RNA sequence: AUAACUCAAUUUGUAAAAAAGUUUUAGAGCUAGAAAUAGCAAGUUAAAAUAAGGCUAGUCCGUUAUCAACUUGAAAAAGUG
DNA sequence: CAATACCATTTTTTACAAATTGAGTTAT
DNA sequence: AAATGGTATTG
């Protein structure tokens, strides 16, 4: 009887009904309610609309922040329980006054002055300690006695802001020997390079290498210094990594293989290992002398102090900070005097002007200040000034945005001298040094997440003891290696052929040695003498993997002909069937141990699996190297220390596919033999893992034989979609529960398809690349968004295929070319797209660029993967005419797959239809099909309404939601209808090329009479009749035309925030809320904006004037989420507390956002929140107003649009009618009226353009701004609710089909 | 359509960390002059909170998902035209 | 009252698992 | 990244 058709969106679900012959069938349904209404009819067609759903991951930043927080505090609050003793003998409130600083005078409990107690000696410390940096120098630099709170002041500031925790091991700064350092580089390098000496020359290196600007310019600085020497060059490049950086050293090796060497990077040591193999150990010096250099600058960017003079660098800098801040600050102030004493006032004491006053006291940042007084400073008479503001480091405070580079162990260092300096005096701080050191040094490993009992969705750890954990004793109470390993196996996957075995490591030598024979099993070949191509034998396969595979880490073709097939079988040719190029598999592990532990035979030895698969599986399964160490213990007798020593650095990370136990575990009870022995050796079949496991001879096959919400949630995919998939169901289910809890005979779904990420990928491809385009043309982020722009960048200002420069001032002549003509693949993205001037010079149109272009570009494009400025895809896609390019196949491929859905998430849709309405198995156990879902991509509809002119128009209203539904059921229908063969492709469930090609092509043209055709069409193995040109064509107009279409917006409460989170200054204002229970906001300041979680209808009584009369109150209280769950609990006591008296509890209804009220003239409103409304109402604009203005926005057309021109006076007519009966909102009304007048004369495409801007004034929801030309319409919003308390409200189900109507009259 | 591998791009989810920002208080402003109001002097730092808070009391948890109305349920969800 | 203009916490690092897309080899 | 509901201020 019906068919049900679905259009499955982020923010919608379109859903229509459809009989035989395409029509939608109205129906009468029941209205509930204490209204008029008995009964509504209703056409079976509308649309569910919804926010979008959200990924987890603010929540996830919230909730880690919020961790971050407390620990923080219990920082801090350990740190004062050690103190506590000993500071009681010395200040009795001290810590009293610090945790209640916050508090007004009037609310404190001790005196104002936080540290010493009283004005003079508070004065007196901060007279001679301007920041805490001063006394933490002096702290750590002087060797006097020092108060108790001020030692607690220093080592409490070091905890509280520790640092990052980026690099391991220690640091111990020495700026100290720089010049020696540099002349001992020099030296070495000299020495290396007999012929030709660099002279030391008195070139400053301590100046120019730890001067405050980045790396490369004073590499470049450097280097200029330096005659006759290159950056490029070898010393330039050991320049370049004594400072931090990542360079190249092959071209001065003259290597094939790149070789990049980066300090801070963990594979330091073995890169230069393997330089050094490649190059000759008597190299090894220099880079030694490199890393020398490289230790007493590492942080010169954060010390800018001698370590001579200090053991507190850091402070000592930013005592610095303060001093030229102080120096340049006299300077400006007597400089603004001199030259321009007018704008004196402005500089110096208006906070709302980005001036030094707006710098200091107001909400100016540092960028914004410089911005402001770069101007001031060049027009004045001041040069130094500037000098430090472009090297931002003018007027600078201490506690800045770039501090984030400091490194917890100069805090540490800090630290740990303090606490060496005062333990003399006080014995306590000499027996709880370490346990001090241990707070700012103690971090929860990652890999044991929160420290949990029981209580925490989140929480893995295991518990080695039941004590309450401190840093002090977390090795002992917590379980580390349990927890490590629950951390990884908690994701990692089982073997799905043996649900109950963990999956292998993906290096596993075991999962490596499965996968190259897994690969070698499938390899043919023949020779002239042989008649066919033969396999590889076991014998001849264990020569291949011994001979190749255990000497060369990758193994290529050519290798298998020359280095096997001639050397060991005498053939001087022969031909290879299973591989390409070379083998995919490879033994990387074997290889990477074999330069380890040294002893192939070790490696070769089968008693040595189990250890080698235990090692690998550590290495695997932990990063943690000293946790590594003592899992690889056991093994300690069987290598030397320096083995183990390297052992412990080989790191992998990545889990198989597959179990031990299904590779080298099951026995076929015939054979007697593993998975792993059919790969070494089947005999004359050369069985596949696949083959291997669904052989019915072999035991291996049986031997693996042994919620809705949950189901759609556990799903891969955004968040938004799933919404919509769950939504889709539902509806589903309340449509059948419609139609008499029939099935339907067809389901048919469709599923619809910054800034910052593009300028790192420019700068870093750039970077990589060498090339000065960023310095000659800056960027700025947003203007990255521009397409052609972005293009530009990613081609480092050059043609793609024509080997020329680009002009960044003429992107307007060029073009956008597709890689892949868009007639084959609809790729709208970066890896499909090319910016060049002409897209004729890219070759022939119908296919991949060509050969001619392919020759002249490649290595251009080699460059631009290499710099990771074109991904791997977008090369291929480049590069395919060299392999003919694109094969008449691929067209008849690109062409189906244009209509045919590959998109997994999509065939999971079907799958959870699928598998809810047909729930039946034949006489046979197969399941009996019932429902057939089909599933269309968006082309055939949106073709459709192209071609038979149902054109759509999504401004207008919602309703075009509903349409591609309907419109998607009726050619879904069709479709199976006329070519029920075609099932297999469309339907859910168990010279060629040419054809398919054409045949795909043209395979909506039955709908159609003439491209001739009959005007009946009909399937011929059944007669039936699919499609009748004379009146199905008329009942879809009908369809569409239809002024009633349930479009319905899910009420929703709101959830997440409890406001705003701005924290604004005290106000009188009863809108502020309060930040802590005590903190009176009128004192305090606090929150402001809070979100309503729903409304609730309240009729009660409340006290008025001064005698407190009992007046009586209907109206609508915002219950805010933080009020949410205290509002449940005891929603009467809620209430009275608010002020409401006698609450009418059964009259109490929860009102959600979005709630839908009718009043007068069909006008609805829908809930906005307590205090606004949104339009609750869809303006069905007749078909040939649509059509016409589809037609005149973008020949016989043409004169249709140019015949019909008083549409327009019309359309705005609807328009009026609609806004006067509904919107309410004369003025703006007026505005549009005049703005059309005004432009009468304007030519009918831009009118008509216009005219759909003028939608958003009528369209569902919230009200919005709009532009009618130049005329701009700032929204009409509904501030009140009062018209809704008396209004109906209408219950609506999910597709509003059931109504229950409460006419608020209480 | 499925399975393993290879190369790459992406998405989702989790944990551990950092630097700012903000809000109150503390950094004795000063001469004049009744009084606003002038003139100058100043400014870089710190403490504390950073969802109100919760019981399960843990160096844990508090912003995702899910939600018509009536009847039933704890709850999912069911039962109703 | 309701018309109106302004406002909205930001940024960084490390470690990890799973899908999915889509170009290839081999198979059910 | 908008956009749209809170807020103070004005009209
Ligand atoms: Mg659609
Ligand atoms: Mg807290
Ligand atoms: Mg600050
Ligand atoms: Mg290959
Ligand atoms: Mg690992
Ligand atoms: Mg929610
Ligand atoms: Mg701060
Ligand atoms: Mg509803």
């Amino acid at each position: 009887k019906y068919s049900i058709g679905l259009d499955i969106g982020t923010n919608s679900v379109g859903w229509a009904v459809i009989t035989d012959e395409y029509k939608v069938p109205s129906k009468k349904f029941k209205v509930l309610g204490n209204t008029d209404r008995h009964s509504i009819k209703k056409n079976l067609i509308g649309a569910l609309l919804f926010d979008s759903g959200e990924t987890a991951e603010a929540t996830r930043l919230k909730r880690t922040a919020r961790r971050r927080y407390t620990r923080r505090k219990n920082r801090i609050c350990y740190l004062q329980e050690i103190f506590s003793n000993e500071m009681a003998k010395v200040d009795d409130s001290f810590f009293h006054r610090l945790e209640e600083s916050f508090l007004v005078e009037e609310d404190k409990k001790h005196e104002r002055h936080p540290i010493f107690g009283n004005i003079v000696d508070e004065v007196a410390y901060h007279e001679k300690y301007p920041t805490i940096y001063h006394l933490r120098k002096k702290l750590v630099d002087s060797t006097d006695k020092a108060d108790l709170r001020l030692i607690y002041l220093a080592l409490a500031h070091m905890i509280k802001f520790r640092g990052h925790f980026l690099i391991e091991g220690d640091l111990n700064p020495d700026n100290s020997d720089v010049d020696k350092l540099f002349i001992q580089l020099v030296q070495t390098y000299n020495q290396l390079f007999e012929e030709n000496p660099i002279n030391a020359s008195g070139v400053d290196a301590k100046a120019i290498l730890s001067a405050r600007l980045s790396k490369s310019r004073r590499l470049e600085n450097l280097i200029a210094q330096l005659p006759g020497e290159k950056k490029n060059g070898l010393f330039g490049n050991l320049i370049a990594l004594s400072l931090g950086l990542t360079p190249n050293f092959k071209s001065n090796f003259d290597l094939a293989e790149d070789a990049k060497l980066q300090l801070s990077k963990d594979t330091y040591d073995d890169d230069l290992d393997n330089l050094l193999a490649q190059i000759g150990d008597q190299y090894a010096d220099l880079f030694l002398a490199a890393k020398n250099l490289s230790d007493a600058i590492l942080l010169s960017d954060i010390l800018r102090v001698n370590t001579e003079i200090t053991k507190a660098p850091l402070s000592a800098s930013m005592i610095k900070r303060y001093d030229e801040h102080h120096q340049d600050l006299t300077l400006l102030k007597a400089l603004v005097r001199q030259q321009l004493p007018e704008k004196y006032k402005e500089i110096f004491f208006d906070q709302s002007k980005n001036g030094y006053a707006g710098y200091i006291d107001g909400g100016a940042s540092q960028e914004e200040f410089y911005k402001f007084i770069k101007p001031i400073l060049e027009k004045m008479d001041t040069e130094e000034l500037l000098v430090k503001l472009n090297r931002e480091d003018l007027l600078r405070k201490q506690r800045t945005f770039d501090n984030g580079s400091i490194p917890h162990q100069i805090h540490l260092g800090e630290l740990h001298a303090i606490l060496r300096r005062q333990e003399d005096f006080y014995p306590f701080l000499k027996d709880n040094r370490e346990k001090i050191e241990k707070i700012l040094t103690f971090r929860i490993p990652y890999y044991v997440g929160p420290l949990a009992r029981g209580n925490s969705r989140f929480a893995w750890m295991t518990r080695k003891s039941e004590e309450t954990i401190t840093p002090w004793n977390f090795e002992e109470v917590v379980d580390k290696g349990a927890s490590a390993q629950s951390f990884i196996e908690r994701m990692t996957n089982f073997d799905k052929n043996l649900p109950n075995e963990k999956v292998l490591p993906k290096h596993s030598l075991l999962y490596e040695y499965f996968t190259v024979y897994n690969e070698l099993t499938k390899v043919k070949y023949v020779t002239e003498g042989m008649r066919k191509p033969a396999f590889l034998s076991g014998e001849q396969k264990k020569a291949i993997v011994d001979l190749l595979f255990k000497t060369n880490r990758k193994v290529t073709v050519k290798q298998l002909k020359e280095d096997y097939f001639k050397k060991i079988e005498c053939f001087d040719s022969v031909e290879i069937s299973g591989v390409e190029d070379r083998f995919n598999a490879s033994l990387g592990t074997y290889h990477d141990l074999l330069k380890i532990i040294k002893d192939k035979d070790f490696l070769d030895n089968e008693e040595n699996e189990d250890i080698l698969e235990d090692i690998v599986l550590t290495l695997t399964l932990f990063e943690d190297r000293e946790m590594i160490e003592e899992r690889l213990k056991t093994y300690a007798h069987l290598f030397d220390d320096k083995v183990m020593k390297q052992l412990k650095r080989r790191r992998y990370t990545g889990w198989g596919r597959l179990s031990r136990k299904l590779i080298n575990g099951i026995r076929d009870k015939q054979s007697g033999k593993t998975i792993l022995d059919f790969l070494k050796s089947d005999g004359f079949a050369n069985r596949n893992f696949m083959q291997l496991i669904h052989d019915d001879s072999l035991t291996f096959k049986e031997d693996i034989q042994k919620s809705l919400h949950e189901h759609i949630a556990n799903l891969a995919g955004s968040p938004a979609i799933k919404k919509g998939i769950l939504q889709t169901v539902k509806v589903v289910d309340e449509l059948v529960k419609v139609m008499g809890r029939h099935k339907p005979e067809n389901i048919v779904i469709e599923m619809a398809r910054n800034s910052r990420e593009r300028m790192k990928r420019i700068e870093e491809g750039i970077k990589e690349l060498g090339s000065q385009i960023l310095k000659e043309h800056p960027v700025e982020n947003t203007q990255l968004q521009n397409e052609k722009l972005y293009l530009y960048y990613l081609q480092n200002g050059r043609d793609m295929y024509v080997d020329q420069e680009l002009d960044i001032n003429r992107l307007s002549d060029y073009d956008v070319d597709a890689i892949v003509p868009q007639s084959f693949l609809k790729d709208d993205s970066i890896d499909n797209k090319v910016l060049t001037r002409s897209d004729k010079n890219r070759g022939k149109s119908d296919n991949v660029p060509s050969e001619e272009v392919v020759k002249k570009m490649k290595n251009y494009w080699r460059q631009l993967l290499n710099a990771k400025l074109i991904t791997q895809r977008k090369f291929d896609n480049l590069t395919k005419a060299e392999r003919g390019g694109l094969s008449e196949l691929d067209k008849a491929g690109f062409i189906k797959r244009q209509l045919v859905e590959t998109r997994q998430i999509t065939k999971h849709v079907a799958q959870i239809l699928d598998s809810r309405m047909n729930t039946k198995y034949d006489e046979n156990d197969k399941l009996i099909r019932e429902v057939k879902v089909i599933t269309l991509k968006s082309k055939l509809v949106s073709d459709f309404r192209k071609d038979f002119q149902f054109y759509k128009v999504r401004e207008i209203n919602n309703y075009h939601h509903a349409h591609d539904a309907y419109l998607n059921a009726v050619v879904g229908t069709a479709l199976i209808k006329k070519y029920p063969k075609l099932e297999s492709e469309f339907v859910y469930g168990d010279g060629k090329a040419t054809a398919k090609y054409f045949f795909y092509s043209n395979i909506m043209n039955f709908f159609k009479t003439e491209i001739k055709r009959p005007l009946i069409e009909t399937n011929g193995e059944t007669g039936e009749i699919v499609w009748d040109k004379g009146r199905d064509f008329a009942t879809v107009r009908k369809v569409l035309s239809m002024p009633q279409v349930n479009i319905v917006k899910k009420t929703e409460v709101q959830t997440g925030g409890f406001s705003k989170e701005s924290i604004l200054p005290k106000r009188n204002s009863d809108k502020l809320i309060a930040r802590k229970k005590d903190w009176d906001p009128k004192k305090y300041g606090g929150f402001d904006s809070p979100t309503v979680a729903y409304s609730v209808l309240v009729v009660a009584k409340v006290e008025k004037g001064k005698s407190k009369k009992l007046k009586s109150v209907k109206e609508l209280l915002g219950i805010t989420i933080m009020e949410r769950s205290s509002f449940e609990k005891n929603p009467i006591d809620f209430l009275e507390a608010k002020g409401y008296k006698e609450v009418k509890k059964d009259l109490i209804i929860k009102l959600p956002k979005y709630s839908l009220f009718e009043l007068e003239n069909g006008r609805k409103r829908m809930l906005a929140s307590a205090g606004e409304l949104q339009k609750g109402n869809e303006l069905a604009l007749p078909s040939k107003y649509v059509n016409f203005l589809y037609l005149a926005s973008h020949e016989q057309k043409q004169l249709f649009v140019e015949q019909h021109k008083h549409y327009l006076d019309e359309i705005i007519e609807q328009i009026s009618e609609f806004s006067k009966r509904v919107i309410l909102a004369d003025a703006n009304l007026d505005k549009v009226l005049s703005a059309y007048n005004k432009h009468r004369d304007k030519p009918i495409r831009e009118q008509a353009e216009n005219i759909i801007h003028l939608f958003t004034l009528t369209n569902l929801g919230a009200p919005a701004a709009f532009k009618y030309f130049d005329t701009t319409i700032d929204r009409k919003r509904y501030t009140s609710t009062k018209e809704v308390l008396d209004a109906t409200l209408i219950h609506q189900s999910i597709t509003g089909l059931y109504e229950t109507r409460i006419d608020l009259s209480q």
